């Protein structure tokens, strides 16, 4: 979500990069809305009534992201398989280790899967989509991510940038989250935030970004619980007994 000029920036090459059926690469922080992006890119492009697959490669195992990226065998189809005509969506892509990422690159150049048992190669016809923070380059040169792969998924890569680089939208966001809590809990109006709220807000660097501002926002709003005057107290750290 956001209004501020490199937002828009990002939507604007999301709508030229989306028709193509070339992989993107999408470098951001958690909460972000990396996925929120490449569903974009699906509902934009042609494949947009085909389906939309998403995995995080860093929450497997090196056997078990395999299965669940290629499948394996009556049969486990893996979410290369269940994308066929449509978007698969790959987060946090630099965990996957060596031996994956030299199959992804396989897939994405010969546009099949491998297969054992007397059965055919699994064709398939798959847009991708990949993200991460990392810094593949970096992981290239120490030998943790394949060059050849990032020679190939790069076809070109949007930058979201992180809240606190969007200064415009920390206050525009903290706003509509703020009024979404009041309604949540029946409050008639959202007070406002006092000075003290805006600088501890506008000072924070959000590692969490746009997920992290709304659950400090709502939680802020409900431990001020009035709408009788403007709320004063952000609570970035729940653990904090204030």
């Amino acid at each position: 979500l956001g209004e501020a000029n490199s937002f828009l920036e990002v939507l604007e090459q999301v709508s030229h990069l989306a028709p193509l059926d070339k992989p993107v690469l999408i470098i951001g922080e958690r909460g972000t809305g990396k996925e929120l992006i490449a569903s974009r890119l699906h509902y934009l492009s042609s494949r947009w009534q085909g389906p939309f697959i998403s995995l995080n490669c860093a929450a497997l195992n090196e056997n078990l992201l395999d299965s669940e990226l290629f499948g394996h065998e009556k049969r486990h189809p893996g979410r290369f398989e269940r994308a066929d005509g449509g978007t698969l969506f790959l987060d946090e892509l630099a965990t996957a280790p060596m031996m994956v990422q030299e199959k992804l690159l396989r897939v994405i150049e010969y546009g099949e899967l491998e297969r054992v048992g007397g059965s055919q190669p699994l064709q398939v016809n798959v847009r991708l989509v990949c993200a991460t923070n990392a810094d593949l380059p970096a992981m290239v040169n120490e030998g943790t991510f394949r060059a050849d792969l990032l020679d190939r998924l790069a076809f070109d890569v949007v930058q979201l940038p992180p809240l606190r680089e969007r200064e415009s939208d920390i206050m525009l966001m903290a706003e509509y989250f703020a009024i979404q809590m009041c309604r949540e809990i029946k409050l008639p109006l959202f007070p406002g935030f006092t000075e003290r709220a805006r600088e501890t807000l506008l000072n924070y660097r959000w590692p969490g970004n746009i997920r992290e501002l709304k659950n400090v926002v709502e939680r802020s709003v409900y431990r001020h619980g009035t709408s009788d005057y403007p709320l004063d107290d952000i609570i970035i750290d729940p653990f904090k007994r204030r």
